[PDB]
């Protein structure tokens, strides 16, 4: 029974080929050689150029089909052209993370024998979004369609939308609520959704009455479905005028060219060595408004992920978490494919910009993730709505690694010190103003601010990890797909990370329901702990806090010619807009992830994204930056002598300037001060030590590390040599009090029947 | 193109034809003569017995596939034959709640041009539980196959397992946890699942992983799937034998002949007139330990179901449940088809089990259910996970309202004062004693108590509503499934409700958890209120309450030879157990809805079966008979005098005998105080009126009056006539303080692109 691959071979056995001439060689598929890239050049690149700009293009065009402004003026979309065994050629920019993930299925249905049953067939139409083999989180749907060339497949086309919701527990996308993949949202696994071209009616039925905003969820299938049929018919046009010999070729030697590419890059801006860095977020479900209906799920706790970067003297580097912390109840999980994505895209963006974008760099690349962390979960139950949580703060600690070596080798144009927290992500649901059940889901999170440079200033409202192209979309666009309406737009002063170079600063918005009916909403951040770190000096950004004000007598307020809230928050220390609603329910404090909770017209909630890292000791930060700071609302006139010595006085006009003598004299002083207020680190760390041996510390400083040393030995091995601790001082997570449900039984869904899974990772 | 039906015609022409003949006709497809039957009885009646020997020992056989004791021992599994155009012709006993269910799926399919797409093929396998589309649960799922002969369809088959579980937040089939359809458990919407009589892999991968109990679930699929294919077989080779002529005329004479028998049995067991009558359960999210992610959920209520019923001289009869309370945030909605079929289930088991069970009564009977009311939402986020809560509390008050008809009559054999409420169901998840996740659902409920009769007491532990074949299940086999131990089983006294004769008791379980892991449990009954009166006299059953132990020190308490807790909770106002714990958290109280609670090895739950209803005054019971219940554990000592006026006098053997003397005089003390202790009707009337001029009542009940004046005018007009009013007088629900979220607002399924829903109910 001829297989359905261009050469008579299966799906399974051309990739089993392929990968072990990669295990046994060294090289994408053994390719020793790159005979059409060296022997016909001109050729190679005009199939390059030719098929890069269709998929850039299919995704542009594609875009306009979508109601949501996600899809439509955000680009929360993707493009991917691969090869038959599942290894992406070319892609379009945007959400480029599902590159891999969308990768991965493909490569389940090859290992899980799809071309048997359901079959794999020209003009067939899959969809799939599971998290349990590679993908992100449920709200981001993949659309994927085999491409044939006279009669056997030659590759696949991916397109994939983040969806406003797909009907978990929470309202929203990235929704809170809900703490079990039961509950998590509408869950597709590699479903044949069509065939000849055409919807089954009974996914259709289904799929739509699954969810709330369901005209939005039909319109990004047809912003897929489009695309994807926009590159199958690219794909036959450029075979069919340049020949399958040609296109045959290049569908493998363009991977690898990225890996090649990467190796390249990697011994010509790095340092070869040992690096090494952690990162941290917070999630605070013991409070009072985390509602979760499971009584195990609510304790603090806090996400570990400690990286050893190894970099090689031949160009190959390895990424080593152990030390890392276990899954838990609450939806900021990940998978083995999701996070190793994830550092590929931040590598798209430093390393390889100008390289073949594609699977080449994930061959060149080494990653040990131990079975059971967050990272790498081995429990089928586990949820995902909000993996962003985690997988942002891990991947930021990696820019700083990476950046040092660029520093120390001066390339100081690509030091950066990391991805701002890419949060707080407005959501609800409800009825809105066109009175149908609906959700909302902010992506003005796309725009936060970056990691400051070694030369200049990070950007303010600018980009997010998972995105580079940023976008904050239009107040008249989202009035028109959320029942509120916008009181204030504002760069958000003092979320800047100081430093030498300040990390830029996020923004904020505060809005008012407007319009809508029987409507809750919820916060969805990082609250108590800063993901990013700043670097050589250079402090973390701004933390998270909520803002929500019901019963506002707000109509009565505007009507009666009152002061009113508007603007942002500016300094949420001495706010302004408290004194001003003297019969409201007033909300403002640290706990940035809540669930649903009534509003009504008229009452306010403070959308506020994050800020980034800095770079250096601020009180090099040349002063007259610091005066323009004041005056452009990036820093409360407060700190400026506080963290940079700058003095600044108001001049005539109102706007500040620089004291030169005096910042001098106050720089001066300042550095007797660290002197005379820190001690060596010898004292410092006998004191640390003697809270250590009390066991002095919250319960989820003590699970972190419970739960952490029992994960990876080798970093409870390092712990305790570095404290000098007694082998008859133990950690034993069920000393602690919090629930452990978990810690100990677990089910992969490797164990169910007919399950194969793909390892990508050394585990 | 041309239809698929066995005329030429669409499966929607043939049904529109077939409906309009009834419409027009008041006959079944216009049948006013059946030639079948006339002009070959003998033909007629072979045709009859050997198709429903074939589904009777089809459900019987292919129970014997299943890992899960519902199916295999309690046998809750119901397999239905079916015409084109989805009219039951015939049924196994059991769940047979599903001939209308899956027949109303068929009809779905029907009306939604399935034939165009997805197609209906020979050898294909439908799968679907939605109960949008009128299913009681998404526990209760169904596989519909098509009958095809010479290549046109000639009828389907459905089966229908219960599920253990489907994945929604709580763990179990009853859940609690999830309070919209978001979390509610996996929903199929009739999707094809196989073809050419095979599974597809992506909904066997898909579908295995979004539940717990996965083995379970898998030979539940085979169970159905076996059971279709050996009736299809079966069909086939009664067609081959007999012709299709023949066949083909069977297929819908019988269903007439089941209307014809529907009328024949009203009109000689029955009176007409006009029958009055009410039903009303407890919601009590308000409290504590119902932990549910939304604030507009956590609120009590009350279902309120009357029913007027009309009994008319040509034997016709109307159901109209005008005046009915609100659909909520929970998951005790349901549907018309759900509703009506229940009340057709009713109807086998009184009026016509000696007559064709097949669709044929419900074309016999009106139905009037407001648009809007929990027995039929208008609107597609709620939620149904324990439909049977307000289902079953509802239909109790039609056997009584139908009672009165026989007992008037003289058919006092038939009198049956109601079912009991059929709850309490264990349930939880974790890890079990073969240490996979896993889920338990105890169907010890299936076997409750039930109503007495004009006759003689009702029967103890006997049957459900739902399937009247009542089955507890082996201890032995129970401990198979689930982790933990029976400590006791035990008729559960004083449940019963008292009378002349007197209602069955329930029975109770104590179990300990054993061998598992990372474990939960919940309950999920009627705690505050009792759904079933008793009639012409005649008091409710026992309402329900909760017990758990936990830290019940129980290994050490074993271990040392202690006082260990055993049997059942015998007078749980003078519990024995309690005194023996002396460390535990013990929670015993009436709050019989829960939401997960971590539970370990060693704590202790209480399963309660709930008793029926009683029948007359119970002062006029032989006294005989109430000294053998006291012997024989059916109602406690202290009853005896306060309820029945019988003393009783224990024996030399330490039996209870009856002291002759005393209970008369009693029962002629009894009467004196009755007079003394009552007043006028007069009387008590003007002061309640005077309590609800004052709104004086809990705010549940001020919601369950507020939201059925709303939904049911007619209602309200007649509250107002009957309490004396003054037009002044108005409660209005939003004055009551309690979330109202959904009063106003709805969208209806049918809102949806493409949806095209079936009537069945006036509305
Ligand atoms: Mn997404
Ligand atoms: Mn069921």
């Amino acid at each position: 029974t001829r297989g359905i691959v261009r050469g008579g071979e299966t799906l399974k056995e051309h990739r089993d080929r392929l990968m072990a001439a990669t295990k046994a060689t060294g090289r994408y598929a053994g390719l020793k050689t790159l005979e059409l890239r060296e022997r016909e050049p001109i050729l190679y690149n005009k199939l390059f150029s030719r098929l890069r700009a269709g998929v850039v293009d299919a995704r542009e065009t594609a875009k306009k089909i979508a109601a949501s402004p996600i899809v439509e003026q955000e680009g929360e979309l993707c493009f991917t052209l691969y090869n038959a065994a599942g290894d992406s050629l070319l892609t379009s920019t945007g959400i480029i993370i599902h590159v891999g993930t969308m990768g991965a299925a493909i490569k389940y249905m090859i290992e899980n024998n799809w071309e048997a049953n359901p079959g794999v067939h020209d003009k067939d139409i899959f969809c799939n979004n599971d998290s349990l083999i590679g993908n992100v989180h449920p709200c981001d749907i993949h659309t994927i369609v085999p491409i044939f060339w006279e009669g056997e497949l030659i590759g696949w086309v991916g397109g994939v939308t983040h969806v406003i919701d797909t009907g978990a527990v929470g309202p929203g996308s990235m929704a809170t609520g809900q703490v079990q993949r039961f509950g998590d949202g509408y869950s597709i696994t590699c479903r044949k959704v069509g065939a000849n071209d055409t919807l089954f009616r009974d996914w259709l039925h289904e799929s739509q009455r699954m969810v709330r905003t369901t005209r939005y969820w039909m319109l990004d299938e047809r912003t897929r479905i489009a695309g994807c049929h926009m590159i199958r018919k690219l794909v036959e046009e450029v075979v069919a005028e340049e020949g399958i010999e040609a296109y045959w070729k290049f569908a493998y030697e363009a991977v690898e060219h990225g890996r090649l590419g990467l190796q390249a890059r990697i011994k010509a801006m790095t340092i070869p060595g040992t690096y090494r860095q952690v990162g941290f977020v917070d999630v605070p479900y013991a409070h009072e408004d985390v509602r979760v209906p499971s009584d195990f799920a609510k304790l603090d706790t806090i996400m570990h992920a400690p990286c050893e970067m190894t970099i090689r003297r031949d160009g190959t580097w390895r990424l080593d978490f152990e030390g890392s912390s276990r899954w838990g109840w609450h939806t900021y999980n990940a998978h083995q494919v999701s996070f190793t994505s994830g550092i590929w895209v931040m590598m798209t963006q430093t390393l390889i910009p100008s390289e073949m974008i594609n699977d080449g760099a994930a061959y060149g690349t080494e990653f040990r993730l131990p079975k059971g962390t967050w990272m790498n979960p081995d429990d089928r139950r586990v949820a995902f709505s909000y993996s962003w949580h985690f997988l942002v703060s891990a991947w930021t600690a990696l820019w700083r690694g990476l950046s040092r070596s660029y520093f120390g080798r001066g390339y100081l144009e690509e030091v950066n010190a990391g991805n701002a927290n890419t949060s707080n992500w407005l959501q609800g649901g409800g009825f809105n103003q066109y009175d149908e059940i609906h959700a909302v889901n902010s992506f003005e999170c796309a725009a936060n601010g970056t990691g400051a440079t070694a030369v200049q200033d990070g950007l303010s409202h600018a980009a997010a990890i998972w995105n580079p192209e940023g976008d904050m979309g239009d107040m008249e666009i989202w009035e028109l797909a959320e029942p509120l309406v916008y009181l204030g737009r504002q760069i958000k002063a003092s979320s800047g990370g100081s430093g030498k170079y300040r990390g830029g600063c996020g923004f904020e918005s505060l809005r008012m329901v407007w319009n809508a009916k029987d409507w809750t909403m919820f916060f969805m951040g990082n609250g108590h702990i800063s993901s990013d770190w700043g670097l050589m000096g250079g402090y973390p950004a701004a933390s998270g806090y909520r803002f929500a004000a019901h019963k506002t007598n707000l109509k009565e307020l505007i009507a009666s010619g009152a002061e009113i809230p508007l603007g942002g928050d500016t300094d949420p220390e001495n706010p302004t807009w408290d004194a001003m609603l003297p019969d409201a329910q007033i909300k403002r404090d640290k706990q940035a992830i809540t669930t649903e909770e009534m509003f009504s017209d008229y009452d306010l909630y403070l959308n506020y994204m994050r800020g980034g890292p800095g770079f250096g000791d601020p009180l090099d930060r040349e002063p007259q930056a610091v005066a323009d700071d004041i005056n452009g609302g990036y820093v409360l006139e407060r700190f400026a002598g506080e963290v940079y010595g700058v003095v600044v006085r108001k001049g005539a006009d109102g706007q500040y300037g620089v004291d030169e003598a005096g910042t001098a004299a106050a720089r001066a002083q300042i550095r007797k001060d660290r002197l005379a207020k820190s001690v060596p680190v010898s004292e410092w760390m006998k004191g640390e030590r003697e809270k250590i041996l009390a066991k002095d510390a919250g319960t989820q400083v003590r699970q972190m590390f419970a739960a952490s040393f029992k994960l990876g030995p080798r970093f409870e091995k390092d712990f305790r040599t570095f404290w000098s601790l007694p082998d008859s001082w133990t950690l034993p997570e069920e000393e602690i009090g919090v629930p452990t449900y978990g810690s100990r039984y677990s089910m992969d869904i490797s164990e169910l029947p007919d399950v194969h899974t793909v390892q990508f990772v050394e585990e």
